[PDB]
């Protein structure tokens, strides 16, 4: 276990800020909500603050705070994300949409006072104008996935790999391969984990009273994959 884990024993407010540029289309997103790591639960509402999104909101879910995962007691020595708090971590990804473009993301996740804040820059290139992303052909929903984590000792952090399945309006699936690395911002002690995964489930909905382009998100995340003694 870690001292950072103590910052998560109750409900913690969350702020998310994203600046994005996909094929030259610039946009920003702000999210607000709260997380309950004891139960692996978070609730967030995101608004596009610059107009409407040039990509489907579901493609931004993974970019828009894995410190809120529930780690079972026998796995708490493997929770890198909380161990890096409060100073936080840098989270970087390459997201490769099969037969389409790529997102590159860099985020800082840290406590700013009492609030857990995720600040992101996202750049997307090579998207097809007639593809599922710029063509807005993805359904407004989200599947359950496993996020596979391994230690990166040389960088004092972790890597992760997973493949998101985005349902397409024609009944097919658009795959989005995720490659992830996380490294501490501060220089306090961290936990470098044995291999394990996060089992993630998400539900998207709408605020009926919200006129701006937006997304309401509920997520449950639980660590797994290390057998209890």
């Amino acid at each position: 276990a870690s001292k950072g884990e103590e910052l998560f024993t109750g409900v913690v407010p969350i702020l998310v800020e994203l600046d994005g540029d996909v094929n030259g289309h610039k946009f920003s997103v702000r999210g607000e909500g709260e997380g309950d790591a004891t139960n692996g639960k978070l609730t967030l509402k995101f608004i596009c603050t610059t107009g409407k999104l040039p990509v489907p909101a579901p493609t931004l879910v993974t970019t828009l705070v894995q410190c809120f995962s529930r780690y079972p007691d026998h796995m708490k020595q493997h929770d890198f994300f909380k161990s890096a708090m409060p100073e936080g971590y840098v989270q970087e990804r390459t997201i490769s949409f099969k037969d389409d473009g790529t997102y590159k993301t860099r985020a800082e996740v840290k406590f700013e006072g009492d609030t857990l804040v995720n600040r992101i820059e996202l750049k997307g290139i090579d998207f097809k104008e007639d593809g599922n992303i710029l063509g807005h052909k993805l359904e407004y929903n989200f599947n359950s996935h496993n996020v596979y984590i391994t230690a990166d000792k040389q960088k004092n952090g972790i890597k992760a790999n997973f493949k998101i399945r985005h349902n397409v309006e024609d009944g097919s699936v658009q795959l989005a391969d995720h490659y992830q690395q996380n490294t501490p911002i501060g220089d306090g002690p961290v936990l470098l984990p044995d291999n394990h995964y996060l089992s993630t489930q998400s539900a998207l909905s709408k605020d009926p009273n919200e006129k701006r382009d937006h997304m309401v998100l509920l997520e449950f995340v639980t660590a797994a994959g290390i057998t209890h003694g």
